[PDB]
């Protein structure tokens, strides 16, 4: 039958037993049984080379193409795999064409992924300012209405400017700070408006219900290797089939290529030579979370509920709060922030004006200055790694530190405590100046 | 004490399968057992610790692996950095240029080129809106030095004559099908005097052959580490001289080193460019290692592959009764791979014909002529027979109705293995004279 989940199930992975993992949603691990799969896949592709990458290749990919549209409920034609879900989102913003009036333009969040924000950026500077952007910006706690309203506002402020709103880029669930965003109610207004969808879901597949088929986006990208335990380096690509057209080349562009099983499809499955071990791991890891764990629904069942309870005694043990709106849908994945008790010193070149709850919720406490802001950013990360042998990342957001901590199946409630206990007294020697 | 004999008491120190013969490594190479274990070692100490090793272990193993390969090629360490693969960086290079406003740029590449790259050059067309332009280069093999030289400089020119302008040529260092050293020497000096940006497709390169980097001066140039340079696959090496990084805008993909308008910010910016497993990149340290203190160094590795190339490439033509693919001058087998033609004629196609040299004429009569439509149909099943039944594979260039095979040599064959070459590729040729690939 099914293992439990807690400490115990870190028997079947290979994490460093001296070494806390608090951020399994940066980078991910996989158990002791998927890593003997990688191995076992690379030892056929070095023993004959040439038979098995050739033709070995294509048979693997259709079996964990299966396996995971089969699991996201939509058709195999649909589903895809590319490097990760830089490249996927990448592969989207270079491929689509802009209107030749040079009126297009790209909204997304400032909450958005670094790399990708930065990825709107150059297809600007590389397609000459035929398309544009805006940034539609978020504070946090964020009310689902208030996200959906400031999109709404966005699409009609662009026009308002003679701009076409063309596509739009939105997360199932944020990076930094982790939380639950609205995808349903934004990729539906995209519908309305004629807006291209582009739903970057790297903390995606393996956490929470994509839903997949009733949102209908136009593009989807999920990091298999973030919260799926496949190994690093496998993002899983969504198109719909009346979109796979418009996906002319792979990135890189490679022999798939057509100079104007499906072509979309064949187009993916050879760009270039890689090691394509971790994509043949995806059926293995998804029969693993079934069969070696409870399914799919329990493994996000205990991962969001840890993050919940696990997330309020941080808050407790710090005299803090966790970040949720009033409707409590920010924390609906297996991520929870905590504020941190302290405050930076405000920015007189970006001043932030506090509102009277974010001022309260200050409550005289220490104050670092915003000069020594990133200087004890830097202390605490190193302190973590060095002295406590964890990593928690944190999220400046309005003068706040509010540190990212990631639920798994292999953690419980004593984790989170060590984590608050944790983070405590690093505040207390952030509060003594320790990192001058 | 000294280093290890060359030859099949090597493939002890290989994972290679004893029952396959691996006649063509130039496809995707392999790995010793001693490099193999290596990349589980980086495998296992991610996964230790994912956040401290991936975050903050990545820049200080790429900048080992950045300074093993700089020696190695004797270039300066910033100016190498690590793409995924030849395809990627050759990508790299034609959608971060910059194409004049006018629209007469344009691109020259000869016929030879890889077969991916020349689609980059098609969709980077497309892409760009038809603002930049493409001139294909056909070549006759076997090719002389001064007719490749020749073929480019009248390219140059026709170019020029239509109002046009060549701005980047894609060079190849050795090409790949057919397996066949090119005179890059001689076409990126003609690019710097013609004003032309030399973009090297050195993926049949690196462990191979003198690549002379720091000699010919070239403005852009890949090599695959994981072909020639005992790297496990996903490694490819990326040579830029820093007066042409800032060309470079964005890694591909775009990641966080991008910036819109102590180690330098090009050398930064390939660090991060999206979650991958970069054991591979890790191990090219440990691969130039175990070259130089198992096998005795690049010297040794290289000249004994190119002279097992040519030996057992004569080999296989005397078995076989044809002859290799080489030129006047002994410059095309100038590498660790060989092109022996098979004792075959394919019929002339009526719908672009090969009017052929007296020369290639004289070298096809007597031979057993197939015919054309059926070309196809014996090329997919030599490719299944050499696979399902002599357990090996060895690709065919189809190049003015006849079939190359390409072999390639390296330092775990000797001369039996280019004899079973030629006595395997008989039976083969035997079997298709009597049309058994019906």
């Amino acid at each position: 039958g099914p293992l439990p989940f807690g400490n115990s199930l870190l028997k079947e992975f290979v994490l460093d037993p001296a070494y806390r993992n608090l951020n399994h949603g940066s980078f991910g691990t996989i158990p002791s049984a998927i890593q003997q799969k990688l191995r076992s896949y690379q030892t056929a592709a070095e023993a004959r080379p040439c038979p098995f990458l050739r033709y070995q290749t294509p048979v693997l990919l259709d079996e964990s193409r299966a396996a995971v549209a089969n699991l996201l409920k939509v058709p195999v034609e649909t589903v895809v795999f590319v490097a990760n879900a830089t490249m996927g989102v990448n592969t989207v913003l270079r491929n689509i064409v802009w209107s030749a009036d040079g009126k297009d333009e790209i909204l997304y969040f400032d909450t958005i992924f670094g790399a990708c924000g930065k990825t709107i950026d150059y297809v600007i500077e590389d397609k000459r300012g035929i398309v544009s952007s805006r940034c539609i910006p978020l504070i946090y706690p964020a009310e689902d209405d208030d996200v959906v309203a400031a999109f709404r506002d966005a699409i009609k402020k662009s026009r308002e400017e003679g701009k076409r709103p063309r596509l739009a880029v939105i997360d199932v669930v944020s990076s930094m700070p982790g939380v639950r965003f609205p995808f349903e109610d934004i990729v539906k207004i995209c519908k309305e408006e004629e807006i291209i969808s582009c739903v970057d879901g790297a903390q995606g597949i393996g956490m929470v219900d994509l839903k997949i088929t009733e949102t209908d986006p136009d593009f989807l990208i999920s990091n298999c290797h973030k919260w799926l335990f496949t190994p690093r380096g496998c993002a899983v690509f969504y198109v719909p089939v009346r979109n796979q057209h418009l996906i002319r080349s792979t990135l890189p562009t490679s022999h798939g290529f057509v100079p104007q099983k499906s072509a979309f499809v064949s187009n993916f499955e050879f760009v270039g030579t890689v090691d394509n071990s971790p994509f043949f791991c995806v059926k293995d890891a998804i029969k693993w979370r079934e069969e070696v764990l409870g399914g799919e629904e329990r493994i996000m069942e205990y991962m969001t509920k840890l993050a919940r309870e696990g997330g309020q005694k941080v808050a407790e043990i710090l005299g803090t709060r966790v970040l949720e709106n009033s409707t409590g849908t920010l924390i609906r994945c297996a991520m929870v922030n905590i504020a941190l008790p302290f405050v930076v010193g405000e920015d007189p070149k970006a001043p932030v004006k506090l509102t009277e709850k974010e001022e309260k919720d200050v409550e005289g406490l220490y104050e670092i200055p915003h000069e020594e802001a990133n200087m004890a950013f830097k202390w605490m990360y190193n302190v973590l790694q060095d002295e406590f042998n964890t990593f928690v990342p944190m999220t400046f957001h309005r003068r706040r530190f509010w540190a990212r901590l990631s639920a798994q199946v292999y953690l419980e409630m004593s984790d989170f405590e060590w984590a608050g206990k944790t983070l405590k007294e690093l505040c207390e020697r952030v509060a003594k100046g320790e990192y001058k």
